[PDB]
């Protein structure tokens, strides 16, 4: 019951992050749109759980997200919270490799999807003193080799919500971000089978953190109904889910 | 229950933060070990909360921490989670007007209490894969003016946090601050009491924060709580509880 | 004489900041090519500083960029820093006021015109162990109100700089980034120009800084210089030029 | 003669570090007072270097600083600049292994005496609109394994720059602070020659930078005579000399 009577909305949370960020909420008492591109997962998730509802989404197209937002509050008559965690990391891929092509569509996914749905979602956050969630990443802060779009994008979520905590703090409007490190998810799964041997890369992925291991969807997930529920003086931060990989020094 | 069965202490719990810290642990289903210098607000504290004991020590007197851990496993049997919470922000003073011997003074209950205490539960938080929150500040990363050697401990608080953070990771414990900013606390209105205009004083104070108002005590127990009991992969974090005063251009 | 010898690319070099990088670089001994897509600033510059000379480019235009570097081989014979300072700043704008068109737009000049010459540049840059100097700013550190398009595109370009100097670490490319505060500028004058009470305006971005005064052109100039011909060891570093407004509380 | 006319004070500038910033102010055109506690480096300097002269102080002797500060006016009539630079680094120590008195003595050079030098030197900064540049280190910011008291010292050191320049500004005085990453010094050989394998402690040492090397002295020594020279809007700031340590992930 710690977020009782609410209204939240996940983008992608269909699997990984986002669907431990849905799990999180609805355990926490909220009730749950769940966004996705995909059906396969979202679709699966709302079976599984009472409280939670999924709305096939894309967040790269203005006119789903407007349908988003508008099925949201006729279904159930209010808005609390937006997860922004929508977002997808290419392949490694040196500098001289990307494209601005690519670069612009990257773009589109990991920030002005988050940006477009923040937007239409605002005149109801602040009737409801609602809440702002964006997934970013450690990466935005710290950098990574071979992801020099997708480190600009996270950049950007991170630094956009610091400016949207500033315009919103006046309505009461809370925006925070969660930085994860590495999270063990099928997008991490997916990177590492690209890899010449995949049982290196994941070993390298969990020493990455002194802790020894990767984080889980249910970690980020619990940040996440922190920030929502008992974060009220916390606005413009950098939530780190990291398991200290910013820390000390390592092997570069 | 989110905490139940876990044993905690908070140090300097008699009053301000650390009685907020105090009783959102015991609201978490945890028993608390109230420290203070101070009998007048502790004792109060463990006769109004069932599960919160006082128990007397000054964190500066190595031999009252000493005594502080073990009543606390004789009396209850682990330790959980230790709260630094203890520690004193001076009136402002100009450079010139500090000196290396108030600077030590300063630097013995800010820095070395919590090096203390910390220093004698690691063994017991080991057995229990606890974990260390350490109340630093905002004006540790930011500065402040007219106050150097405040600004200094809670610099090296916060830098202490993430090197303990890398030693204790291989034994799983967690080492966590959190860096408040403006909280209304007795410390506070004593400190606006020595301004030639206390009111004047307060409302600069609120509008340090894009918010308009200060933080409570409350609200930097709730974060206490959760990197106690849900922030299983943060390690070595600085959880800003601040209300935004970091954020954005203001008239300095 | 302490960059002499090495040739410099500056975008947006016709006038304000840009126009102090030429002007530093010049007085350091380099040939500077002066990127601008307005002639009348960049031409004046080239008459008046011997060795400087002035390009027509608009960094948003990807034939525009190969022509600036193949010019800049073609005339100079090498290429040893390029200094991505093109950009702009809209006039304050409410989140709601924004537009997703508008985004994209500003993403273009602030964020893809600095990865496209870049991109082109650095083979170049790798045969003469150059460095990249890329103009970000504060705000995307720290957030501004009525901003958040720009905000968001200078925390890519800061972002961006940390993951390229990891990708280029390997070939001895430094890539670094310089974040302005408030400058004196015909950009900031123009900005002022359109508030009700101009002069106030100029008078609130002094006050925002402790030093209590607005910074000059010639003071990036100095930190571009030192940048490129003497932090040998400094890459994917973020360096201050701000009089220090992210110090201290401020009215927020 | 970038800083000629000017007098500057380096605080254990008899080796390491310290000789290559009093080599690097020389170099400028200023005339430098070698502080150091051991005579063997520092006289041997004076007699190479015109300009430069050595004078015996332990700046953890009050009367020695004192005296530092007072004849270094006598002889040279002006102050222009104060590097804090002595510091001490001791072996890995487990948190275990810690005392409160060995944390109190290390205080005591990392930070009180940088502290004390600069309080007896800011009357006479004031005159010159001199600045203060103390030498701090990464760990201070990222933390470090088994070295929980320096960690701290540099956190505070950090930290009082920021706060100093804030109490520093209205009169023109500057405060910066430079945090080194692993630069190859007799330090940092005399703590490899403890490893059970010297040769591999250094390797690895190097390999925590992605440019692949340790920094040096010199490199140190520019970035100082920048802040005192060129960095006229730069106050608070943090210079990282670090080759990168700080980015992106590592085996930690
Ligand atoms: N996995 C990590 O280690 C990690 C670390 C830091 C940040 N992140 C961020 O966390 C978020 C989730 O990552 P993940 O690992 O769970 O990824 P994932 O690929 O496992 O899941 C992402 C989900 O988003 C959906 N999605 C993708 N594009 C969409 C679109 N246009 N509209 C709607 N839904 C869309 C996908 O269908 C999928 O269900 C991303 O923003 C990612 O950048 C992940
Ligand atoms: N109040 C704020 O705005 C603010 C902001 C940032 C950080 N902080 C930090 O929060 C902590 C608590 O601050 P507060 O405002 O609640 O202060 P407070 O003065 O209201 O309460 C501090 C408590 O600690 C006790 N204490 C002091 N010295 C002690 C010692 N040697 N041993 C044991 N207990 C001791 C006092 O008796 C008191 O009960 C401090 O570490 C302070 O630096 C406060
Ligand atoms: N002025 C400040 O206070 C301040 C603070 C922080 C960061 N910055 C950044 O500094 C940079 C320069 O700012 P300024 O104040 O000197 O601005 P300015 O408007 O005075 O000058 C910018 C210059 O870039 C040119 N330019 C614009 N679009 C271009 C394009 N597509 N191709 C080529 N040239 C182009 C303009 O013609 C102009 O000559 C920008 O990146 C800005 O974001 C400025
Ligand atoms: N070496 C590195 O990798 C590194 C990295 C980051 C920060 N630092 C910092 O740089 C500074 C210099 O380090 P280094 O590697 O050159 O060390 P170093 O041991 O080689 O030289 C330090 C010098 O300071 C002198 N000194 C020590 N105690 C003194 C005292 N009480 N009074 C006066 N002089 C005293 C020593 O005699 C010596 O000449 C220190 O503050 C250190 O923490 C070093
Ligand atoms: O696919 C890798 C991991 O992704 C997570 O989202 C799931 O919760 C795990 O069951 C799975 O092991
Ligand atoms: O004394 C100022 C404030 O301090 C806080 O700790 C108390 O909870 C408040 O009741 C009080 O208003
Ligand atoms: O236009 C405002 C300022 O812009 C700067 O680039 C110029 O160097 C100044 O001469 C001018 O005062
Ligand atoms: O002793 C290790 C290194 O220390 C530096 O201060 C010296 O300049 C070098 O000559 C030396 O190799
Ligand atoms: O942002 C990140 C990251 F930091 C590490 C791994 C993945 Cl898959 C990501 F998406
Ligand atoms: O650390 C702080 C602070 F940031 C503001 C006010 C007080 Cl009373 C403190 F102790
Ligand atoms: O980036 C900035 C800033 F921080 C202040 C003012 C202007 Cl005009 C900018 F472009
Ligand atoms: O501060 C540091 C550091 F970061 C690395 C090595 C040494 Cl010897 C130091 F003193
Ligand atoms: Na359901
Ligand atoms: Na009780
Ligand atoms: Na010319
Ligand atoms: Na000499």
């Amino acid at each position: 019951t710690r977020y009782a009577g609410k209204v939240v909305v996940v983008t992608g949370g269909g699997r990984g992050i986002g669907a431990g960020i849905v799990r999180a909420f609805v355990n926490s008492g909220a009730r749950v749109v769940i966004c996705d591109k995909d059906e396969s997962g979202g679709r699966a998730l709302e079976q599984e759980l009472p409280g939670a509802v999924f709305i096939l989404c894309d967040v790269t197209q203005e006119d789903d997200v407007k349908t988003l937002v508008s099925e949201t509050i006729r279904r159930f008559g209010r808005l609390d919270c937006v997860v922004n965690n929508a977002g997808h990391h290419p392949p490694p891929q040196r500098p001289e490799e990307t494209s601005a092509q690519g670069f612009r569509q990257l773009l589109e996914l990991n920030l002005l999807g988050t940006y477009t749905l923040t937007k239409l979602a605002l005149p109801y956050l602040r009737k409801s003193q609602g809440n702002v969630i964006n997934i970013s990443s450690l990466v935005g802060a710290i950098g990574q080799a071979q992801a020099v779009p997708y480190v600009a994008t996270k950049g950007a979520v991170t630094a956009m919500t610091k400016a949207l905590a500033l315009d919103e703090s006046p309505y009461g409007v809370r925006v925070n971000c969660i930085s994860p490190g590495n999270i063990w998810t099928p997008l991490w799964e997916e990177l590492a089978a690209l890899m010449p041997d995949p049982r290196a890369s994941i070993r390298e992925g969990m020493l990455a953190q002194p802790l020894g291991r990767m984080g889980q969807p249910a970690e980020v997930g619990a940040a996440a109904v922190f920030l929502a529920s008992e974060a009220n003086f916390c606005t413009g931060i950098e939530l780190l889910v990291t398991g200290g990989a910013e820390l000390g020094y390592g092997c570069k």
